[PDB]
């Protein structure tokens, strides 16, 4: 097939191609093909679509329309019977810190962002959707089973909205759908810098030549800096408290918001980018605020990729890790670096990491205030809770000194996602990313389970005694053909979270043969790998080499006892150093002799 280059693209782009900087968008990036990994481009298809209509109707839509001769489960029945639990009583990840789960969802916020269609400002099926629960068109509610609580207090479902796809915003009959993926495929910091110039230059500082970040002058961190605010509304964080009325944070990336620790990672990465502007300002007066900027900018998108690369990889994807992502070997034109569709389902993993509390830690890392611990759910798009209650620094302490959820077979996603999520513009804590996360499987055309297995070369079940061998679960395989007539018909974001770990590793072979096919790309496939011959100098390398997220930790809070490896389970104050004995970034071969 179908046209190679589909329009509705921004054309205006030209290539420096000689630029010692990435672009914002992505664009440039490769030589050959310069819109490779370009933000705002259609995700990559592994597979072809499969749509019920076999062009952009989901399976699911039609209610006689099966798949392979069966129909598909409501989305909500299969996260009620699945993926729901009571006992939040020993599920917690005995070797996984909170920010092991608090890093993935930074690297997947860097990655890939499918948003909803827009086509409705003045738009009134915001309402009939909302309203009425009727399908039509980009609204695909998320139906209630009979027996669903919800069903008695929540109405007849959840309102729920086609992803937006390529082209023409509506929908084109010749080709399958093809979903937008609105940020930089690259591993570059795109969720600090943003996706787009307009945003990009939004956040900077263009009143100081000094190449900083953009920072809050309304309110500060004990004279540490936060992100601005977002002052358009209506907004959420100020919905979810009238009386604070403290909107949510302005980042690179819109999501940044979503939970009070994702917006305080966001807040360590900001402050990053200013603390490193200011060094090499110190060590070249001349440099100007563009150079400033770009080279801070460069260092943090290096920093990303090592903890990610370095640290995080190997400890998600455990035996499996050297399988899928080997030794690094230099830069490759021809691997396509563009994130899948398959990919931002895969990543999703983390929503069975995600704990049902989150703690604020005192200096002794005990319990800071009355209230030290809340549940999960009061904490989305929950921005007063750090500005008017102790900044950013007893969260970072929760980070380090909490555990990540276990993933379970039993106790997949906590209710506080599963039942009491929040959604903008949407009023309640109510919501199922659970359900959302299957229904949204289907709006993207995703082939099932068995297929992903073929494509990473492992066996298909196909019935339900083979299922229990895959899974090593008689009764989750019983569960799943019985909502699912076979196998095949499985959603993939369900399917390749049911299976058992890998040795060392936080995910089954299903996904770490997805994560593990992807992230191997985004690295090969980069002109601007850190590690890429030429992209730093080898003494610059040297330096990067000893970036720890402790070093950051210190760097950037008035935390000044931290463990050495972030990500594992500490606890305090044994796993605990000073801040004295961690490496430190160190910046002098960033020095640019002049004479
Ligand atoms: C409390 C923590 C988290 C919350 C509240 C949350 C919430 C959400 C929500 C509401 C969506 C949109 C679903 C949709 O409309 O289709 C989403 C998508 C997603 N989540 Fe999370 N999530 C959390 C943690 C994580 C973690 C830890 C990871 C990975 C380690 C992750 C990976 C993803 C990915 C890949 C997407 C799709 C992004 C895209 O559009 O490409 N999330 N999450
Ligand atoms: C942009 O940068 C300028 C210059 O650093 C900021 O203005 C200064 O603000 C500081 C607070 O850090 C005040 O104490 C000074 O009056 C200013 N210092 C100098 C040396 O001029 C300005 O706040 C920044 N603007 C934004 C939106 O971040
Ligand atoms: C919304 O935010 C406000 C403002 O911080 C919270 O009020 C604080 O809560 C307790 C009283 O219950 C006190 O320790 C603070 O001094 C309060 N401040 C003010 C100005 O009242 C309030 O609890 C939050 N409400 C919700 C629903 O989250
Ligand atoms: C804890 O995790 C790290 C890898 O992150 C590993 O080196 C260590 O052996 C783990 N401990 C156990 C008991 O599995
Ligand atoms: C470069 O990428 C192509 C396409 O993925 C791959 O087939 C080839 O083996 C890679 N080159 C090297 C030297 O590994
Ligand atoms: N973790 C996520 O991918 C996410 C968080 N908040 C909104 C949307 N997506
Ligand atoms: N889906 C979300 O939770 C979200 C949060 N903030 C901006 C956009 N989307
Ligand atoms: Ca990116
Ligand atoms: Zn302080």
């Amino acid at each position: 097939s179908w046209e190679v280059g589909c329009g509705a693209p921004v054309p205006l782009v030209t290539c420096d191609e000689q630029s010692p900087y990435r672009t914002i968008t992505g664009d440039c990036n490769n030589r050959r093909s310069p819109a490779l990994g370009a933000a705002n481009r259609a995700l990559a298809r592994w597979l072809p679509a499969e749509y019920e209509d076999g062009l952009a109707v989901p399976f699911g839509w039609t209610q006689r329309k099966t798949r392979n001769g069966f129909r598909v489960p409501l989305a909500r029945e299969v996260s009620n019977k699945i993926v729901g639990y009571l006992d939040e009583e020993g599920v917690l990840d005995q070797n996984r810190s909170l920010l092991f789960m608090q890093w993935g969802q930074i690297v997947d916020h860097d990655l890939d962002f499918a948003p909803e269609t827009e086509l409705g400002s003045s738009e009134h099926s915001k309402v009939q959707c909302e309203e009425y629960c009727v399908q039509g068109d980009e609204c695909f509610p998320i139906m209630f089973p009979k027996n669903d609580p919800k069903l008695k207090t929540q109405g007849k479902c959840m309102p729920f909205f086609r992803a937006g796809f390529v082209c023409p915003t509506p929908p084109y009959q010749s080709l399958a759908r093809d979903q937008i993926n609105a940020v930089t495929s690259f591993l570059d910091a795109s969720l600090v810098y943003g996706s787009e110039p307009s945003l990009a230059s939004r956040l900077r500082n263009l009143s100081s030549p000094l190449g900083l970040m953009a920072v809050n002058q309304e309110a500060w961190d004990h004279g540490l800096a936060y992100p601005p605010f977002n002052n358009v509304k209506p907004s959420p964080c100020e919905f979810i408290n009238t009386t604070a009325h403290v909107p949510c944070f302005q980042a690179g990336d819109s999501r940044a918001s979503e939970q009070i620790l994702l917006a305080t990672v966001h807040t360590l990465l900001l402050r990053e980018h200013n603390r490193l502007a200011r060094e090499l300002k110190r060590l070249n007066p001349h440099w100007d605020g563009e150079m400033l900027y770009q080279e801070a900018r460069k260092i943090l998108g290096a920093f990303i990729q090592i903890i990610t690369f370095r640290d995080y990889l190997p400890i998600v994807l455990g035996s499996e890790m050297q399988k899928w992502i080997p030794p690094y070997q230099g830069y490759n034109n021809s691997v396509d670096p563009r994130i899948s569709n398959v990919f931002t389902f895969a990543f999703r993993f983390g929503h069975m990491e995600v704990p049902s509390t989150v703690s604020r830690l005192d200096e002794n890392y005990q319990p800071w205030g009355p209230e030290a611990e809340l549940p999960l759910h009061t904490l989305f798009f929950n921005t007063w809770r750090i500005i008017k209650d102790g900044g950013i620094d007893p969260l970072v302490r929760g980070l380090l000194a909490k555990n990540s959820k276990l993933m379970n077979q039993n106790k997949m996603v906590t209710s506080e996602l599963r039942n009491k999520l929040f959604q903008p513009t949407h009023k309640v804590h109510g919501f199922d990313l659970a359900a959302i996360n299957l229904q949204r499987c289907r709006d993207h055309g995703m082939p099932g389970y068995n297929s992903w297995r073929g494509f990473c070369g492992l066996s298909q079940p196909k019935t339900l005694k083979g299922l229990q061998a895959v899974l090593k679960n008689k009764v989750l395989a019983k569960k799943l053909l019985d909502l699912y007539k076979t196998p095949d018909n499985i959603d993939i974001w369900i399917g390749g979270n049911a299976e058992p770990m890998v040795e060392r590793g936080r995910v089954g072979p299903l996904l770490a043969c997805l994560l593990g096919r992807q992230f191997q790309q985004i690295r090969d496939g980069d002109r601007f790998w850190w590690e890429n011959p030429g992209v730093f100098t080898e003494k610059q390398r040297d330096s990067l080499q000893k970036v720890s997220f402790s070093r950051l930790i210190c760097d950037n809070t008035h935390i000044t006892k931290v463990p050495l490896h972030a990500f594992q389970a500490n606890n305090y104050p044994h796993d605990f150093v000073d801040c004295s004995a961690v490496d430190k970034l160190d910046l002098s071969p960033w020095a640019s002799r002049e004479n």
